[PDB]
């Protein structure tokens, strides 16, 4: 579990809490390995996969939103995205990180 401690070195670099910290690696436990992490203005975009599925959860504020990727279309995903409380460009971004894997 060493990149797991990696993992969590990272965000603490970042800058996120104890309970944040939590929160992420809790869904590393659960088999969501992180894989991309990058703060989009008042939203921070935290993308975890297992296996082929990925889920992205969104640190908007005080509203944390979690998107489950299995068997969504990107169309369905810019929806969902922006239930989530981001817009066109964010969302954009979010995409092109999928899309860069």
């Amino acid at each position: 579990d060493e990149r797991k401690k990696e993992l969590v070195a990272q965000l603490k670099e970042e800058g996120f809490s104890e309970r944040d910290i939590a929160e992420i690696l809790g869904k590393i436990s659960q088999g969501y390995s992180l894989i991309e992490l990058e703060r989009l203005n008042n939203a921070i975009i935290i993308i975890l996969r297992k296996e082929t599925e990925i889920i992205i959860l969104v640190a908007k504020g005080e509203k944390k939103r979690i998107l489950s990727l299995r068997g969504m279309s990107k169309k369905e995903i810019k929806k969902k995205l922006r239930e989530a409380g981001l817009d066109e460009k964010e969302i954009e971004k979010v995409l092109r990180l999928l899309e860069k894997e």
